[PDB]
């Protein structure tokens, strides 16, 4: 039950160092790092494992994928990507884990694919309505939500949704500001949208959506600004995770109280980190 802080770019070097934080002790610790140097991948938990999806290597656009195994503190290749992805969101579905648009090394991408873990293999299924990095991807109510990003020209305020069980998307109601290199966290069947940057400023404000109304409102906003952060939930409470506050990239940590709309710093990481993933496991 803890969060782990996955590779990243710590202001002058991509890495492959992985961390997890404790929220019962307020501290981190280093564990067992990625087969190689990686950031702006999707960090996805399933089958108690965690899986960091593509990314930059520092030099690369991947396509390869590796799930970790807390039990054995070890990291292993699977099957990678049909095409190489970085800026890309992750989510888990149905026991599947979906790898949504991203950054291919030439064009941002509007493709999806989709990976099976029984069988170790990655399918496309049905394309986004516009190219989207960087955005952010929320499960909530049994459907992808794809938030924000940008298509190759404009950062973007547009919101879709995907259902796996017909395989299509439809635009929701869209953010109150663009956003891209936001995090999403679904807390309380809202999704939360954590900072980013709005195509001049990097943000301190956080929307939240709620499903049954299809509106966005603006929440309580972050300590500090706040884009390419990782944001988990844990305990109740949203974790926004390093990022970079358009001057510098961060190892500080907030966390978020729904109950009473406040944010508060908590221990920071090892390493400053920005495009990094964040799960919990």
């Amino acid at each position: 039950g803890h969060i782990y802080a996955v590779g990243g770019y710590d202001g002058h070097t991509h890495l492959n160092s992985v961390e997890a934080y404790d929220p019962e002790t307020d501290e981190w610790r280093l564990v067992a790092p990625l087969t190689t140097p990686r950031s702006g991948m999707g960090v996805a938990v399933l089958n108690g494992h965690i899986y960091a999806v593509g990314g930059y290597d520092g030099h690369t656009h991947l396509n390869s994928v590796e799930a970790y195994d807390p039990e054995t503190d070890e990291w292993r290749l699977v099957a990678p990507l049909t095409t190489p992805r970085s800026g890309m969101g992750v989510a888990v579905l149905n026991g599947h884990i979906y790898a949504v648009g991203g950054y291919d090394g030439h064009t941002h991408l509007n493709s999806v694919e989709a990976y099976d873990p029984e069988t170790d293999e990655w399918r496309l299924v049905a394309p986004l309505t516009t190219p989207r990095s960087g955005m952010g991807v929320a499960v909530l109510n049994g459907h992808i939500y794809a938030v924000g990003g940008y298509d190759g020209h404009t950062h973007l305020n547009s919101v879709e949704a995907y259902d796996p069980e017909t395989d299509e998307w439809r635009l929701v109601a869209p953010l109150t500001t663009p956003r891209s290199g936001m995090g999403v966290a679904v807390l309380n069947g809202h999704i939360y949208a954590v900072g980013g940057y709005d195509g001049h400023t990097h943000l301190n404000s956080v929307e939240a959506y709620d499903p049954e109304t299809d509106e966005w409102r603006l929440v309580a906003p972050l300590t500090t600004p706040r884009s390419g952060m990782g944001v988990a939930v844990l305990n109740g409470h949203i974790y926004a995770v390093g990022g970079y506050d358009g001057h510098t990239h961060l190892n500080s940590v907030e966390a978020y109280d729904p109950e009473t709309d406040e944010w508060r710093l908590v221990a920071p990481l090892t390493t400053p980190r920005s495009g990094m993933g964040v799960a919990v496991l």
